[PDB]
DNA sequence: AAGACGGGAC
DNA sequence: GCCAGCT
């Protein structure tokens, strides 16, 4: 594992490759963000944006979603994949907003997790992006990056990764940091073929060196 | 707690 | 013919 100073180093380095890193899910309000992320599970942001482009014009409120039969909503998000559970989740999710959350989107991370299709990662993205509540959402790109660079053990839970990062990054930079990591991994340290050869972090990256040899 | 859910880049 | 998080 890397020292805290080296992880701070690494992050700072990522903050130079991606100064304007941000959430790529296109949204206009917390409600649209929430649906977007839910639709995100095991799916590219690019594709989600492609679909919500039209989806968010037909549906704009929790009442709009629960007004149509499951079938319809399913076809509206057919391209996404996992559209059955997602369609059922969204409708139930919208019902809850109405029944227990005064028709709005709750700003409490744990509360969000009560929503179907909304896990910790999803809940963290929402509080942080929509509500400014510092939080580190650990997703495929954050987990991989953390593990290859040695931010943590190759065997830690996403939760352990989250706690690890929280211990390091100042509360004030969790969100932005998280975003830079996503970018660093989505666009550089890519799962399929990482750009190790030109990686500013190859010098302290066990995964890079290992990949360079092989 | 493994398994089930279901367009794009090689 | 691997990559993008509830029961
Ligand atoms: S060296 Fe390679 S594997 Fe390590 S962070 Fe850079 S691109 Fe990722
Ligand atoms: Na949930």
């Amino acid at each position: 594992m890397l020292t805290k100073q080296q992880i701070r180093y690494c992050l700072d380095e990522m903050a130079k490759m991606f100064p304007d890193a941000h959430c790529e899910l296109v949204h206009r309000n917390p409600f649209e963000l929430l649906i977007a992320v839910v639709l995100s599970a095991q799916c590219t942001d690019a594709l989600v944006n492609k679909v919500t482009k039209r989806l968010f014009e037909k549906y704009r409120t929790p009442h709009d979603y629960i007004a149509v039969p499951l079938e319809e909503l399913e076809q509206d998000i057919r391209s996404i994949g996992l559209y059955r559970n997602k369609a059922r989740n969204i409708q139930k999710l919208c019902a809850m907003l109405i029944d227990k959350y005064n028709g709005e989107v709750p700003r409490d991370r744990d509360e969000l997790m009560k929503l179907p299709g909304v896990g910790r990662k999803t809940a963290n993205v929402v509080v942080s992006t929509a509500f400014g509540v510092p939080a580190i959402a650990v997703d495929t790109h954050v987990e991989r990056v953390s593990k290859r660079l040695g931010f943590c053990r190759w065997d830690d839970s996403v939760l352990e990764v989250e706690k690890t990062l929280m211990k390091i990054i100042p509360k004030e930079e969790w969100s932005i940091t998280h975003h830079r990591m996503i970018f660093f991994g989505r666009y550089h340290c890519k799962a399929q073929s990482p750009q190790c050869p030109s990686c500013p972090l190859l010098h302290l990256c066990r995964e890079g060196k290992k990949r360079m040899r092989k």
